[PDB]
This record gives C-alpha cells, structure tokens and sequence, in this order.
C-alpha cells in the first residue's frame, strides 16, 4: 500500500552535552537596618536542580561557620538559585566571607565545600 | 550457636560493573500513507531507564528539528525503546535525517544534540 | 540608613567534596547452630546511601552464587550496611567466598561484581 522504508541506524560520534551550562555567577546584597541584616545573593549559571545552602564563614582560608545565617533553597531549572536570609548584626561580627557551598538536602549539611564566595 | 566464625573484609583487587552495555544499535521503519506518516523506531542496547526523543530534522549532520515529528518513550531496563510516531508527508518533505537524542523530561527538551542518527 | 553593600562573588577554585569517604572495611560472623547458618555482615566506609547485596559464592576468581543466601539491605547516611540471613548448612556446603556486591534493585541485581570479599 504505502511507500515503506527501513534503513538501520548508525552511532554518532561526537555526541556532545546540550541543555544549561555550568558556570557559577553571582550578586551579593548584604542590606543592614537598625539590627538584622537581610542578604539576597542571587546566583546564576548553577547546576540545574541542586540545593545551595550559604552562610557566613568566620576568618580561619578555611574557617568556622556563624551557622546562624544559613540559608537553604533551591536552584530553579536552569540554575538561578536565590538565597535570602535574616542574622542579628551581633552574631555576624568577625564574618569575613560569605561561602555558597552545595547541599545533600534541605535540611542543610554539606555536599561541596566553596562553589563561590566573595569578601564581605 | 555450637559454631562461630570472624571474617574481616578485603575490597578484591578490580570490581567490574554488570546488566546492560551501552552499545546503541538502532532499526528505523517509515510508512508514509495519505498524507500521513508512521515511524516505528526499535533502539536496542541503549541506557537502562533513560528518555529517547527522536526528531526528524532538516538538510542544513546539522539543522533544524521538524518539532512536529517528535516521538518520546522509556528505554526499560535493559535499554530497549521503541519510538512510534504520526506525521503529516507534507511537513515532513524536507527532513534529511531521523536524529534520535537523550531527554531530560517526559514531553521536553534535549539533554543531548543527536546519539543515534539514520540518513533519509 | 539602610546600610547596603554589594559584592561580585569569585567562582572558587578548590570544591573538594564534604561527607562520607568509600573506603569499603568491615567484617563477618558466620554462626552455625542445628543445621541453621546466621552470618552477619558489618560494613562502615561504604557508598553513603545504597542497596548492598551479598551472597556466597562458590569456589571456580568467577564460581556460581548459591542464590538461596541473597543478603539486601541499604545504607545509612555515613555508609553503614548490615547484612544478615539465615540459609540451611547443607545448602552452603563448597562455597568458597563470601561476595558483597552492589544491588541495582531491592529485589536483588549485581551492578557491581564484588566491592569487597571475604574467604569463608
């Protein structure tokens, strides 16, 4: 009846990645009022669906970490996580740089250790 | 009980990984009725539970995806796929290739830029 | 005076990772009692979330698996499995080799063929 057809089919050979790209951007806002500080670092070029908890790490240049301003959520579908948090100013004295790290959950923990970070 | 026994473990000298082997094989089969067009797609060898999106894309190898062939399915688990799909002859008048490619979702984007291609 | 700093963040350089390190060790206790054998396997260091099967191969290194002593089970959050099953003497009797492997299911499946394996 109709014209047929049945050709085999052949392996490509450079099959190369599609979809986003990794490459981590990123803004920081560190707004203070009378005595808590809102911060908004609005990342871009992330990985796709991670989670990306950041916070303040202390001098130490691996240091301890005011936990107190973690923040977790997650990073959209082309990688455009926006962390966002309040920390009275008191507990962030002697902060130094804030660290964006990976997570394994939304329940912090750490995955990676410094996927980007900016003095202040 | 009457018997015991102590064993500790040793990691063996090579682990080998087991199940499917990623050879991607593929059998194309067109039936184009009136103004109509079947292609049943059976890709043997593939990844164990991955998305195969299969396009018919135009002269231009390189060019542009006829989005309106599009077939999606599930490889199984051992990597078996079978795409069917109905298309219009007249849409499809310019295709030269069948470029079968990775998803990243059911019914979406390309996760990849063609694995398996035939030439039409 | 909403005191308000911007900042670039830098993308980092060092993202080594954060959490439990696969370095597969552990243990075995086979008991036997009236004809009954309870064999436990205690394994720390493994993969941190993932089904471990493990069998009794016989001797032949290759050697069939008396399959009739499957023992699945998952791991914690720090890489912790405990195997445990319970298979008549007579049943294991010429087996040679105690084999952990990785289960691609909870219904069993050998991805990997032997993480780590104890001589019995």
């Amino acid at each position: 009846g109709p014209t047929e057809g049945t050709y085999t089919l052949a392996p490509q050979a450079v099959v190369k990645p599609a979809g986003p790209v990794y490459a981590p951007a990123g803004t920081a806002k560190i707004s203070e009022t009378l005595g808590v500080t809102r911060t908004t670092i609005t990342l871009t070029g992330m990985a796709p669906y991670a989670i990306y908890v950041a916070h303040y790490h202390k001098m130490g240049s691996d240091g301890p970490a005011i936990m107190e301003s973690r923040m977790i959520a997650q990073a959209s579908a082309d990688g455009k996580v926006t962390l966002t948090g309040i920390v009275p100013t008191a507990l962030i004295r002697d902060a130094a740089y804030i660290n964006v790290h990976h997570g394994r959950d939304f329940s912090g923990a750490l995955a990676d250790s410094g996927v980007i970070c900016t003095p202040i």
